[PDB]
């Protein structure tokens, strides 16, 4: 039996038979109270002590979400949709930590993705076991609201302030910082990592003061706060605000009771609502994000990145070789994970529609023309891979490429990745390469689990990621120094060298997507 002496109180974890070892788990720490009542969306308020052995052996509840249900009963969507019930009560942490117990571990910490409005610790790609039997790290994750629950900007009020699931997060950072030595961590070595909305949390925490002695090191999974989708604007937020108030009939004057208005609501109609409160949504539509709340994000954070205004720390950063192909199949015309997807110029100019619905004719015409100039015009894969392209260079690539390039021009070192790898148990099909969400399960080692159907040379490769992964949260320098692997340049604004992972050859490249990138981050913002 393992128990820990927590500031809050005892917790009780299990004991784990991984790779003919032991992981202890503490699952499903809470470290908040519970948003419940006046609570839901406040801050999250700090957790009074208890005095009974709080047993932390099973997940805890999600926070509440919408599910995923384009594709029932397909594991490419149903594996990130929640695995434990859904329920306001989610303020909890998990817990790995080497056995035996470590005495000064590097720690973890994992911050998922799912659009702001989705996601939880629990999935079975977080399973952080693996790290800790490896690598020897400590790995936390921890679940933080979403949605209007997480995201709902009344800015300056107090009652809706903004940026709570934000808050949720730095406040299970401070839980690692408090507690996380009475598991052998070291609270002086602290890796934030996270993949999607999860790395534009992790490069949001960079910005924010809240959180500079809560870390020491930063790894970026195909996000950045500078994403498109990443920042809801303090505009938009009050018309989402109003709009969600207006639909369930909460719409007062008195702003603060809306708030109480929407507080008596119960968490179905909220979740219901979400989707309306934009007039024209796409499938990155994140209704409900970070805002500039004047708390947590103190002024826009594209100013703040240019003017050097962050965490002066190593940063890790990279993202997939088509990031954009799973958001195809949510709603542009002539896609199907069931076939090919071969579409027309005229599908793909309609795909354009869906995916940049309040852009100009002619912004939706310099998209067109920059990834229609075909090198061979009669592919029939033409069309289909630019629109894929398109999503991604916009939405991930570019704003990931152009958050390394100006954190970099502050004299710290970055590495930048591109993962190039198709898991050959991906259940989506070939058309749609290397997707999005799916370096996850290659950084978390669930190809070392021999008896999981992956290669052999997929066990390599996570063997390899996770040593750089430990490597750069231990050390700040993701290389592999003993396997005489490729070694993993700095990535300076100058030559912007790069990355590689794949199974067969890991390289050395310069300048990811440049021509692309140039129209989407100096051109096209202007449209
Ligand atoms: C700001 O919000 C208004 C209102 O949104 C409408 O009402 C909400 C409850 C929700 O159901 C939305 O989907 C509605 O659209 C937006 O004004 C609407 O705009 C659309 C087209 O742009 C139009 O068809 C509706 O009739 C308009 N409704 C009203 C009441 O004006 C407005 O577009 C939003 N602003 C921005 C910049 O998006
Ligand atoms: C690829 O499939 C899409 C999706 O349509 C559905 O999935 C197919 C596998 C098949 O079961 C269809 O019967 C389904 O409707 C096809 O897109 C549809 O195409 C038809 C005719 O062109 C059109 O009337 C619908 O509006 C389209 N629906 C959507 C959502 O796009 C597409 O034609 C298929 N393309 C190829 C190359 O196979
Ligand atoms: C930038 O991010 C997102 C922003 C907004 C909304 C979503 C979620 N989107 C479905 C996800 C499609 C998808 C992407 C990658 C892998 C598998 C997938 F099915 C909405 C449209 C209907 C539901 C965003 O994606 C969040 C996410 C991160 C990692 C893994 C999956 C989803
Ligand atoms: C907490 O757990 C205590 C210990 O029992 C443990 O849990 C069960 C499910 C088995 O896994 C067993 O082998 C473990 O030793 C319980 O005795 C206690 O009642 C529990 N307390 C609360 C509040 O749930
Ligand atoms: C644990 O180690 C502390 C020093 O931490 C070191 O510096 C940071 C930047 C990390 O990168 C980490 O890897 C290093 O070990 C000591 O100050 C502390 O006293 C030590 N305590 C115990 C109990 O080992
Ligand atoms: C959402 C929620 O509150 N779930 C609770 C579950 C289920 O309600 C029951 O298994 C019946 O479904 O029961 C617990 O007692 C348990 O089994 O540990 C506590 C847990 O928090
Ligand atoms: C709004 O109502 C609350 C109810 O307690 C009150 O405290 C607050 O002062 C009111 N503000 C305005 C501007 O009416
Ligand atoms: C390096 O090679 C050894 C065998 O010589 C293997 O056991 C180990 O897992 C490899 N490590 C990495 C990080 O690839």
């Amino acid at each position: 039996d393992i128990i820990i002496a927590t500031k809050n109180g005892k917790v009780r974890g299990m004991q784990l038979t991984v790779f003919g070892g032991t992981v202890t788990a503490f699952l499903g720490i809470p470290y908040a109270q519970p948003p419940l009542g006046r609570l839901r969306f406040k801050k999250p308020q700090s957790l009074t002590k208890w005095s009974d052995i709080w047993n932390a052996t099973k997940y805890a509840n999600s926070c509440c979400q919408n599910i995923d249900q384009s594709f029932p009963g397909f594991h490419g969507s149903e594996m990130w949709n929640p695995n434990t019930d859904l329920s306001e009560d989610c303020l909890y942490l998990n817990v790995w930590i080497p056995a035996p117990k470590p005495k000064n571990a590097t720690v973890l910490i994992w911050i998922y993705g799912g659009g702001f409005q989705t996601g939880t610790s629990s999935l079975h790609v977080y399973d952080g076991k693996f790290l800790a039997r490896v690598e020897r790290v400590i790995v936390v994750s921890m679940n933080y609201r979403v949605g209007a629950l997480g995201f709902l900007a009344l800015p300056g009020n107090p009652e809706a302030p903004g940026n709570m699931g934000l808050f949720d997060q730095q406040l299970a950072l401070q839980w690692v910082q408090k507690n996380i030595a009475a598991f052998g961590g070291n609270p002086k070595s602290v890796t934030l990592f996270g993949e999607s909305a999860g790395a534009a949390s992790v490069s949001l925490h960079l910005l924010s003061p809240g959180s500079h002695s809560l870390f020491t090191r930063a790894i970026l999974q195909s996000g950045s706060f500078n994403a498109p989708w990443a920042v809801t604007s303090l505009y938009e937020a009050r018309n989402r605000t109003l709009n969600l108030a207006k639909l369930t009939g909460c719409s007062r004057e008195n702003e603060t009771e809306i708030i109480k208005c929407l507080r008596n609501k119960d968490p179905q109609e909220i979740l219901l609502n979400e989707a309306f409160v934009v007039p024209y949504g796409t499938p990155l539509s994140v209704n409900f994000g970070p805002t500039v709340d004047g708390d947590f994000l103190t002024d826009m954070p594209d100013i703040l990145l240019e003017l050097g205004q962050f965490k002066k720390t190593q940063i890790l950063v990279g993202v997939n070789k088509d990031e954009g192909t799973a958001f195809l199949v949510y709603g542009a015309p002539g896609f199907s994970k069931d076939n090919n997807s071969i579409i027309t110029r005229k599908e793909f100019q309609e795909g354009l529609k869906i995916f940049f619905p309040g852009v100009s004719e002619f912004g939706k015409e310099s998209i067109l023309f920059h990834y229609t100039d075909w090198v061979d015009d009669q592919r029939p894969e033409n069309y289909r891979e630019a629109l894929g392209d398109v999503v991604g260079d916009y939405n991930f690539i570019c704003p990931a490429l152009e958050f390394t390039k100006k954190f970099s021009e502050w004299g710290n070192n970055a590495f930048f990745y591109y993962f190039e790898h198709r898991s050959s148990k991906l259940p989506w099909p070939e058309w749609m390469g290397v997707m999005h969400g799916y370096e996850i399960e290659f950084v978390f080692g669930l190809p070392l689990e021999r008896r999981d159907q992956y290669t052999k040379a997929e066990e390599i490769l996570s063997r390899s990621i996770v040593k750089r992964w430990a490597n750069f949260a231990k050390y700040g320098n993701p290389q592999e120094t003993q396997n005489q692997s490729t070694s993993w340049p700095v990535f300076k604004s100058t030559e912007q060298k790069y990355l590689t992972l794949n199974t067969e050859s890991t390289r050395i490249m310069t300048k990811l997507r440049a021509q692309q990138c140039r129209f989407w981050t100096s051109f096209f913002p202007k449209v």
